[PDB]
């Protein structure tokens, strides 16, 4: 049996992937870049703020100064942070609170494997902090998603090997990070976006302890 579950936050615990998208799209358009649509945004999910802005700039082969880059990242974060102030426990995605309670009851470790510097604040907004045994610090890893480091760190923070863990993700980059960590990925979203080579559920209500156990059993 698996010993830990390693959670992505945005798009897994709550619908904040939508808010990252809207904030990055708005930023892109302010600097005259119009290609940040939902399809392109599949390349932005899971990656750090710095990598997100770089991918957007790359889209238009645009070059900005280092000072401008810092200011643009800050502007997007400030906007995003305002957007999320009213997040509450009502915003936790279906099934997720039950899953956390069921994992806890069965002595399965719970760790956050989020790239987001806003992760601790969002878990507080949603009254979820008490369920997490550890939160991996995304500033402390040497390499961000799709590098596996954050998933490895999250497993190690709860005293479990990645190979004894399940990772839950909504992004291409995150799925790759889970694969390379040694943990077992279960994605949420569309196979058109996330692939046909791992288990994908259509919505978070499918993330039940019973389903996770069966996935684990089947390999
Ligand atoms: O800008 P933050 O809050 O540090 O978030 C970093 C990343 O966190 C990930 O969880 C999101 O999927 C990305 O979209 C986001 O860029
Ligand atoms: F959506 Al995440 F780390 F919370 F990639
Ligand atoms: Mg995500
Ligand atoms: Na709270
Ligand atoms: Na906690």
């Amino acid at each position: 049996m698996f010993k830990a579950v390693l959670f992505d936050l945005d798009g897994v615990i709550t619908d904040t992937a939508e808010y990252h998208f809207r904030a990055w799209k708005a930023l892109a358009e302010e600097i005259g870049i119009n290609g940040v649509d939902r399809q392109f945004n599949e390349q932005l999910k899971g990656v750090s703020a710095e990598d997100s802005l770089q991918k957007i700039l790359d889209l238009a082969d645009k070059k900005v100064s280092a000072e401008e880059f810092k200011e643009l990242a800050k502007r997007k974060n400030d906007n995003y942070v305002k957007m999320i102030q009213d997040v509450s426990p009502a915003d936790v995605y279906p099934g997720i609170l039950q899953l956390l309670k069921d994992l806890r009851s069965n002595k399965i470790k719970i760790a956050l494997a989020s790239a987001s510097k806003n992760g601790p604040f969002l878990l507080e907004r949603m009254n979820l902090t008490g369920y997490f045994d550890a939160i991996a610090d995304p500033a402390e890893v040497a390499a961000s998603k799709p590098a596996p480091d954050i998933f490895i760190a999250a497993a190690h923070a709860v005293g479990v090997a990645p190979s004894e863990s399940i990772g839950l993700e909504d992004s291409q980059a995150g799925i790759q990070a889970i694969k390379d960590s040694g943990a077992l990925p279960i994605g949420v979203g569309r196979p058109e976006d996330l692939g046909d080579d791992i288990v994908i559920v259509p919505d978070t209500s499918h993330y039940t302890l019973e389903f996770l156990k069966e996935v684990w059993l089947q390999k």
